């Protein structure tokens, strides 16, 4: 029997989520994923756990009407960023500030910064982005920052394996 965990995916919009999600869940890159209107619930396990992912679009309308529940109701946040749009570093920054770093309804669960896109030639570093988000100015959370990519797959089986542990490690102490 899988332990069910429900996890976030946020982040901007055109960050990466649904296409990350689809090339855990499906195997393949798309180049061309569209804009998510609302929730996309899919599934995949990953030894003794069943992870459901909530992709929530990042749309402002959507942040402002969706994050908030779903971000509230799971056990692990994923936040996704492109690093190839440093236009949008700042706003990303304050997004996960408001929405995870300082925002009470995330206790002390997993957060996996994702700095997506590194294959593309302008991708800054997963020091550069972390910089750029402030994570050296985050002192009361846990965090991880991984760099990776849907479009060759770089890194994404290593950041779902360190899902897995920090969960399975959630349960074991509590244990
Ligand atoms: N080259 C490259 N393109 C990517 C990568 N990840 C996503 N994309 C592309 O970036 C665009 C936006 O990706 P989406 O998955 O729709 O982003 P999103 O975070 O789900 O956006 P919202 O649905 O608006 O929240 C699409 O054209 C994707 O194909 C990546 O690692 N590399
Ligand atoms: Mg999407």
């Amino acid at each position: 029997m899988k332990t069910t965990v429900k996890v976030a995916w946020v982040g901007l919009d055109y960050a990466g989520k649904s296409t990350i999600i689809k090339r855990i869940t499906q195997g393949v890159f798309s180049d061309d994923t569209k804009r998510t209107l609302g929730l996309n619930v899919d599934e995949f396990t990953s030894d003794n756990i069943k992870f459901v992912c909530w992709d929530i679009g990042g749309l402002q309308v959507f942040r402002d009407s969706l994050w908030d529940a779903y971000i509230a109701g799971s056990s692990g946040i994923i936040y996704v960023v492109d690093s190839a749009a440093p236009e949008r570093f700042e706003e990303a920054r304050t997004e996960l500030w408001k929405w995870v770093i300082e925002n009470s309804k995330v206790g002390d669960i997993p957060i996996l910064i994702l700095a997506n896109k590194q294959d593309l030639p302008e991708a800054r570093s997963a020091g550069e982005v972390a910089r750029a988000l402030d994570l050296h100015k985050v002192l009361k959370h846990s965090y991880a920052i991984v760099p990776c990519s849907a479009a060759s797959g770089f890194n994404l089986e290593d950041a779902l394996e360190w899902l897995r542990q920090r969960i399975t490690e959630m349960i074991l102490e509590h244990h």
